[PDB]
């Protein structure tokens, strides 16, 4: 119940690209076996991944990157997408040390931990469902949190981030009336705030106001069809588009695969 899984298989070169993918909770990938290429236009640098690799995506971050295979044999990605309510669990383990945790910077959005065998194994085993050995509440918030703590420690960054940041505070807006006809009126209205200020959180994220909302409904969508709800049209209405044409569009130029390719991705 505190985490949503996938796994994705890649063949020989295959490519997946991600375009202002927003990040609606927080997630970690890594692979299987073999070498990926990793290209993050955000940062401009692009390196590669082995089966240790395990990469972290920050929540309300909006991704630019792209994932290649460089192995012969078949791969298979992993993404775990952690519940918000099992991350504020976290928050009396992390924020335990909390004045170092303040010299810390938020730039990151995209990170790399290179880990041992058992934090794989911990790792695969939540994305079985925990079918074989199951986990304590209590093993779990200790391993997570343990392991966002050496995360941030090794880029000097804040990964958790606090509840009253504006771009939080955006987000849950939208996604608690994703059928609203959003405008920077109302967002303005709703958290009382100026527009000089809120529009700092889209230009760091080199994003336009429509293309902000969009990216948040798209990831709507995808949570959607984890559900297993199979219906375009209705997935479509549901996240607040106005027709399928547009949203379909928006969801290939964002996932580079149609709707329906990655409802079956998710079989
Ligand atoms: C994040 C990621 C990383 C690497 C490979 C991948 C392959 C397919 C789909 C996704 C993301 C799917 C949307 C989500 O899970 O919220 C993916």
């Amino acid at each position: 119940k505190s985490f949503q899984t996938n796994v994705y298989r890649m063949s020989k070169f295959d490519t997946y690209i991600f375009n202002n993918l927003y990040i609606n909770d927080y997630k970690m990938f890594w692979i299987d076996s073999g070498i990926a290429k990793l290209i993050d236009k955000n940062c401009l640098v692009s390196y590669e991944i082995n089966s240790s690799s395990i990469i972290l995506l920050k929540k309300n971050s909006i991704q630019r990157f792209s994932l290649t295979s460089l192995s012969d044999e078949n791969i298979n990605v992993s993404v775990i997408t952690i519940s918000d309510s099992f991350i504020r669990s976290l928050k009396s383990y992390i924020l335990g040390d909390l004045m170092i945790r303040n010299l810390y910077s938020e730039n990151k959005d995209l990170l790399l931990w290179n880990c041992e065998h058992n934090d794989i194994a911990v790792l695969s085993e939540v994305v079985n469902g925990f079918r074989e050995i199951n986990y304590s509440d209590e093993f779990l918030k200790v391993f997570f949190s343990g392991f966002f703590s050496k995360v941030e420690k090794k880029y000097n960054s804040i990964f958790i981030t606090d509840d009253l940041d504006a771009m939080e505070k955006i987000s849950c807006l939208v996604k608690s009336d994703i059928t609203r006809n959003w405008r920077w009126a109302d967002i303005c209205g709703e958290l009382r705030t100026n527009r000089m200020i809120l529009k700092k959180e889209l230009e760091s994220r080199g994003v336009k106001f429509r293309e902000l909302i969009n990216s948040i409904r798209i990831s709507y969508s995808i949570s959607l069809m984890k559900t297993g709800e199979f219906k375009i049209k209705q997935i479509a209405y549901q996240s607040g588009f106005a027709s399928v044409s547009y949203f379909s569009t928006v969801f290939k130029s964002t996932m580079n695969v149609a709707p329906s390719e990655y409802l079956f991705m998710l079989t």
